[PDB]
């Protein structure tokens, strides 16, 4: 059995490129390993995923599901009480992501792309060309395929099977993030209920509060690796570990507060993978780069890389050999992913002077645009040279 196109995971990588690719009027199978609806952390989406929602259609389902409107994000640092707002670019939404990718997974069937509830385990080869996959499912298939698009996600399955590069990891910034639901947390006044919170104290100790319901916050504590596994060990400690010493704020927001559920700890490593294009395949979301989520970039770039990935592929099976059009998604995609990991960086080494730098009119509206998600057609801006100056600067003096 043939298809143009086989994605491995339908995240929202998965199933924006798979709707992409019917658009171009390619055969599409998407094989996913969970059933859905599925828990996922990453709940605070971009003003530029609001757009891509839009566009599909489901606006209004967005509202009708429950999904608070997102006017944009509160950071506030609690050792220098410095606190800056960045209004949303366009509107958008706080999620859960188990209902929200499950609205994506079906709007990329309603556009005909054929889904099967199975587990990718290993690649198909014609040389070093790739041609198809195997996976279960209580039978092991094969199915061939044009381009195998990996959009496995953390679970980088084309880095682990030895396709795509190596995994390389960010090891001066490797946190632990530890989470729950809660009900009853005190939120903001209206007309900014619905913000995302960020609290950070120390680099890289901070904490999220992102409403997902009309009654019910995310709770995040983010804490570098070495704490985690020196003086908390598990979620509930590490959360507690946040009340007491991230910010007061956490505290008082929370006294009324009842947690739903239970807290989970995940990775907070920050990576790329390279290459991440090859003969009959590519990566694109999480499956080849992951950035710190304290600024949500994640699923507006799993987006977005998707819809990139469609023009490459429709270029390949249209007949061109992968290189031109694969690299020149690999380069867009490099382009955008490393602006937005330099605005991270410099917030992190210069947290006070990102807010005083909030107070210049021109940076703002840059920054703005660079927090919607909007990183990658910025040449001639004046934010991105500031943020890769000020970090080589910070480098070559350390
Ligand atoms: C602590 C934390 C907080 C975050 N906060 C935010 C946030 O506020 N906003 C935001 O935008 N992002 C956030 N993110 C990031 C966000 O969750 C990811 O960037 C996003 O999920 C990436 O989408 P994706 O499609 O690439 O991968 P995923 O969404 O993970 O989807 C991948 C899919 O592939 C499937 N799969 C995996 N392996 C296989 C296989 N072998 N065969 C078949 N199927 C497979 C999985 O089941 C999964 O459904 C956060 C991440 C973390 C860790």
């Amino acid at each position: 059995t043939h298809y143009d196109v086989v994605i491995i995971g339908s995240g929202p990588a998965g199933s924006l490129c798979g709707i992409e690719c019917r658009k171009k009027g390619l055969s599409v199978l998407c094989i996913e390993k969970e059933q859905f609806p599925r828990f996922h952390i990453g709940e605070s989406l971009t003003g530029n995923a609001g757009q891509i929602i839009r566009d599909l259609g489901l606006a209004e389902d967005m509202d009708a599901a429950g999904f608070p409107d997102k006017p944009g994000v509160n950071v506030i640092g609690s050792l220098s009480k410095n606190e800056f707002f960045i209004p949303i670019l366009a509107p958008t939404w706080q999620v859960r992501r188990s209902d929200f990718d499950d609205m994506i997974k079906r709007k990329a069937v309603e556009h005909g792309v054929e889904y099967k509830l199975g587990m990718v385990t290993d690649v198909i080869k014609d040389g070093e060309k790739v041609v198809g996959a195997l996976y279960k499912a209580g039978v092991e298939h094969q199915v061939r395929s044009k381009v195998l698009v990996d959009a496995s996600g953390q679970n980088t399955f084309l880095s682990r099977k030895g396709v795509a590069g190596k995994r390389q990891i960010e090891f001066f910034s490797q946190q632990i993030a530890s989470f729950a639901h809660y009900k009853g947390v005190e939120r903001d006044l209206p007309p900014f209920s619905t913000n995302t919170t960020i609290l950070y104290s120390k680099q890289y100790h901070w904490s999220w509060i992102i409403p997902i319901s009309p009654d019910t916050d995310s709770l995040g504590v983010v804490i570098p690796k070495d704490l985690y596994y020196k003086e908390c060990k598990n979620p509930d400690d590490a959360i507690a570990w946040g009340m007491d010493h991230i910010s007061p704020e956490l505290k008082r927001r929370f006294k009324n507060a009842e947690r739903q559920g239970d807290s989970q700890s995940m990775a907070d490593f920050s990576y790329r993978i390279e290459p991440f294009v090859g003969d009959g395949w590519m990566c694109i979301g999480d499956a080849h780069r992951f950035l710190d989520p304290i600024f949500s970039y994640g699923v507006s770039f799993a987006m977005k890389e998707g819809i990139r990935a469609a023009e490459a592929i429709a270029q390949v099976v249209a007949g061109q050999d992968w290189k031109a059009p694969f690299y020149a998604y690999r380069d867009w995609s490099n382009g955008g992913q490393q602006i937005a990991a330099d605005l991270i960086r410099y917030f992190w080494i210069y947290p006070i002077f990102f807010g005083y730098q909030m107070q210049n009119p021109d940076l703002r509206d840059e920054v703005i645009r660079l927090l919607g998600g909007c990183c990658f057609d910025c040449e001639g801006w004046k934010a991105p040279a500031i943020f890769r100056n000020a970090i080589e600067e910070y480098d070559r003096k350390q």
